């Protein structure tokens, strides 16, 4: 209780091609929902979708549908409950 997860693009290497999102559900110090996804990202290899599990709140975007993200730098702060995920 007091911290926030950070998801980081990792649908491919870190050293190859990047990846941009697909889907955009979520904005800045905008809060998420079980069924509300915060980004989804579609490559020609296969169709990346995060979800939530839970309500978490998203405080900074910089990604969109247009811009890629890299494998190696997180992407976006959400405050979700313990997920093995990414602790």
């Amino acid at each position: 209780m007091g911290q926030v997860v950070q998801f980081k693009l990792s649908d491919i290497g870190e050293g190859i091609r990047e990846v941009t999102v697909k889907e955009w559900y979520v904005k800045e110090g905008d809060t998420v929902s079980q069924f509300d996804s915060i980004c989804e990202v579609q490559s020609d290899k296969a169709s990346v979708t995060i979800t939530s599990r839970y309500d978490g709140v998203i405080k900074k975007l910089y990604y969109n549908l247009d811009d890629i993200a890299y494998v190696g730098k997180p992407l976006v702060d959400i405050e979700t409950e313990a997920l093995k995920d990414l602790e």
